């Protein structure tokens, strides 16, 4: 069985680079995020070749990375849409989870 890594991840595709720690996601299934593909859970880098490698932050396809953290509505839930139902009613935790800028994802 493949192993959480150590936290501290940096997330760097792009120009806001973001911090993964494995250890305050304990509570997720890994498979709810390293998803299956072809039937089988896949743990590859998110942005691998085939992958979400397509770095148009429009782009809405299974193959766009931004879509993948951001969006709602995604057969898995996304970075931002999981924090939003963490979240809540709870405007601090929306600010500290889902903010665009002065969150916990961005600076
Ligand atoms: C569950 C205990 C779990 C495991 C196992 C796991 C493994 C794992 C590995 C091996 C990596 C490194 C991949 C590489 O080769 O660099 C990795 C990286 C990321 N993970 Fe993970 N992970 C588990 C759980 C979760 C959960 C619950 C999430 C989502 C909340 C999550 C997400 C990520 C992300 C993002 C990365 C970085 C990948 C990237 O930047 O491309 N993991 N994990
Ligand atoms: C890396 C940990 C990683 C993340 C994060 C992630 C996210 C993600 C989401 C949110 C979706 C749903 C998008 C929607 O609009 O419904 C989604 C879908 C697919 N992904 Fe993914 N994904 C991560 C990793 C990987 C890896 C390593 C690959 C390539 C082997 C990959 C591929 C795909 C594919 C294909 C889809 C569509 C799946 C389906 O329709 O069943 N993802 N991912
Ligand atoms: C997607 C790759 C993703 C990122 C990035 C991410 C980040 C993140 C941060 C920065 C925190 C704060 C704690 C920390 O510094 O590690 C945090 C906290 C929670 N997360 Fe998350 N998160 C990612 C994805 C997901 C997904 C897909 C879910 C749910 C399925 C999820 C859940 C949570 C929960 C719960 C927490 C704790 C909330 C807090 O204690 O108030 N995250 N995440
Ligand atoms: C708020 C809805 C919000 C916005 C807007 C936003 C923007 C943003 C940009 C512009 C990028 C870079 C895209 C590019 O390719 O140039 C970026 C990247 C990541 N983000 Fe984000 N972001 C918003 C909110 C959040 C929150 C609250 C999280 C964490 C739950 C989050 C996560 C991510 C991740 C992961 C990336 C990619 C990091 C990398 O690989 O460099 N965003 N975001």
């Amino acid at each position: 069985a493949p192993k959480a890594p150590a936290d501290g991840l940096k997330m760097d595709k792009t120009k806001q680079p973001v911090v993964m720690n494995h250890s305050t996601h304990k509570a997720v299934k890994c498979g709810d995020c390293h998803h299956p593909v072809n039937g089988k859970e896949d743990y590859q880098k998110c942005a691998t070749a085939g992958c979400h490698d397509n770095m148009d932050k429009k782009d809405k396809s299974a193959k766009g990375y931004y879509h993948a953290m951001h969006d709602k509505g995604t057969k898995f839930k996304s970075c931002v849409g999981c924090h939003l139902e963490t979240a809540g009613a709870d405007a601090a935790k929306k600010k500290e989870l889902t903010g665009c800028k002065g969150s916990k994802c961005h600076s």
